C-alpha cells in the first residue's frame, strides 16, 4: 500500500485542523465504541516511510502491539488516530512530521521531516 501520488486523500482527525493526521478507513469496524483515553488498546499494524525505504509490522513477529492511548509511549498520530478507531477498524494514516519524529528524526531509521504511512487494526481494548 501507498499514499496516493498527487493529492492528499484523507479526513484530517487533528485537534489544531493542521492536516498532520489524515485518515481514510480501509475496513469499517464491527464495534460500536472507540477507546477513551487510558485504555490498553490492542492492535496490529504496517507502517512504512512514505516512500517505502523501511517498512516494520507487527505481523512480522506474529506479535500484537499493546499501548495505553493517549500516554505518549507511541507517536502522537497514534494517539490521536487510534482515538477514533472502531473495534475490527483497518485504518490507514498519512503522517506528517509533527506527528511522528519531528525536523530531528530517528536515525538510522527515520530521517528528518518525514512522512509516514501506517495501516492500523484495532483488536479489541479495555480502561486500566
Ligand atoms: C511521543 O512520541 C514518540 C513516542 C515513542 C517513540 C518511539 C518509537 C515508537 O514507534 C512508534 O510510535 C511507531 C508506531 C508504533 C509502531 C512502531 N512505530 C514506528 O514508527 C516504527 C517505524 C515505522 C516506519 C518504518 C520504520 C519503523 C518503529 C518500529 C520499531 O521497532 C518495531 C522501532 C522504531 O524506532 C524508531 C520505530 O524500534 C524501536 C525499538 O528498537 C523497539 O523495536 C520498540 O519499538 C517501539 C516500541 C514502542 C514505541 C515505539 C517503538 C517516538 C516518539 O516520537 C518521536
Amino acid at each position: 500500500g501507498a499514499p496516493a501520488t498527487v493529492t492528499e486523500q484523507g479526513e484530517d482527525i487533528t485537534s489544531k485542523k493542521d492536516r498532520g493526521v489524515l485518515k481514510i478507513v480501509k475496513r469499517v469496524g464491527n464495534g460500536e465504541e472507540t477507546p477513551m483515553i487510558g485504555d490498553k488498546v490492542y492492535v496490529h499494524y504496517k507502517g512504512k516511510l512514505s516512500n517505502g525505504k523501511k517498512f516494520d509490522s507487527s505481523h512480522d513477529r506474529n506479535e500484537p502491539f499493546v499501548f495505553s492511548l493517549g500516554k505518549g509511549q507511541v507517536i502522537k498520530a497514534w494517539d490521536i488516530g487510534v482515538a477514533t478507531m472502531k473495534k475490527g477498524e483497518i485504518a490507514h494514516l498519512l503522517i506528517k512530521p509533527e506527528y511522528a519524529y519531528g525536523s530531528a528524526g530517528s536515525l538510522p531509521k527515520i530521517p528528518s521531516n518525514a512522512t509516514l504511512f501506517f495501516e492500523i487494526e484495532l483488536l479489541d481494548f479495555k480502561g486500566e
